């Protein structure tokens, strides 16, 4: 039953059937924030998957069994969806989000529970959002590259704007309840990260279960898991007969799909952006 269409809510777009006016707004101004709640929020395909493999894997200790046995989606629930974390019985409850900072749950500000903010090369986001469009039952076709850009500069596109959204979510930098880490710092050095988070959840791991929960996170081993990899979910609301969730996983594929002057475009716009913010991984 997916159109492939945009509603509002907020002035944010979200994309019809998998989320409603109820669904966003019971996710904002819900009270059930816990102390130990774990919250992964990030702008799509910056590696969401990535990062809840991760913590079910130090949650677990290394013990691959809770990821080999039940659905990604279904271990870091969204927020968000008409199916959300917050319409369900399930603690130690692990969220996932997409929702940029002033329309996240409110309680969340005043409370003590986790967050773990990923960024990700918005470059490489737009290809790996380019494609995942086609085989996405909830989204529209991207069009041509050219457009899908032009789109995705003007934050016409599920969530809105990647630049907006990085930079509300900054905002939070330096409370001792939340963590900013890239996509190219796990691709850099993955178990360096491991540890990283595992210090931020306060649950520290012998080398044993450290190099377990590195193994199962690794790209190779997670697309050959088929309750992490998507592909347990109906045709209709992913295609897998033309493509698959995990496409290539890797850095710098942007240079693959941007032609120059794209890649220019892209730069004057980010320039304009993120005057003010940091250097990140990503910036060369
Ligand atoms: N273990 C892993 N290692 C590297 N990339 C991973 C990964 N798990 C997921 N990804 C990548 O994260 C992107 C999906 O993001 P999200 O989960 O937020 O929607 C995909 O990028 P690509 O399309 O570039 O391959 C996917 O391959
Ligand atoms: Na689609």
């Amino acid at each position: 039953k997916l159109p492939g269409e945009y509603f509002r809510y907020k002035g944010v777009p979200f994309p019809v059937g998998l989320y409603s006016l109820e669904s966003i707004s019971l996710a904002e101004n819900t009270q059930d924030v816990r102390d130990d709640d774990i919250f992964i929020i990030t702008y799509p395909k910056s590696g969401t998957t990535w990062m809840i493999e991760i913590i079910c894997l130090i949650l677990k200790e290394g013990d691959p069994s809770w990821i080999r046995s039940v659905p990604i989606w279904e271990r870091a629930p969204w927020c968000e969806t008409i199916v959300g974390a917050f319409s369900l019985p399930d603690s130690p409850r692990l969220m996932s989000s997409h929702l940029p900072i002033q329309i996240f749950t409110k309680a969340f500000f005043s409370s003590k529970a986790k967050v773990i903010y990923m960024g990700r090369n918005p470059r490489d986001v737009v290809v790996s959002l380019y494609h995942y469009s086609k085989i996405a039952g909830q989204l529209k076709d991207p069009g041509t590259p050219d457009q899908f850009l032009r789109d995705f500069l003007k934050g016409e596109v599920q969530f809105g704007s990647w630049f907006d959204h990085i930079k509300g979510w900054l905002r939070m930098k330096g409370k001792d309840n939340f963590l900013f880490i890239t996509y190219e710092e796990l691709q850099q050095d993955l178990q360096g990260s491991v540890e990283r988070i595992c210090g931020f959840l306060g649950r520290p791991l012998g080398k044993e279960a450290l190099g377990s929960v590195v193994a199962h996170s690794t790209f190779s081993a997670m697309k050959a898991n088929t309750m992490s990899n998507y592909t347990l979910l109906p045709p209709s609301l992913l295609d897998h007969r033309r493509g698959a969730f995990l496409r290539k996983g890797v850095c710098g594929d942007w240079k693959n799909h941007f032609t120059v002057a794209q890649s220019e475009a892209f730069d004057r716009a980010y320039r304009k952006q993120m005057r003010g913010m940091p250097t990140f991984p990503w910036d060369e």
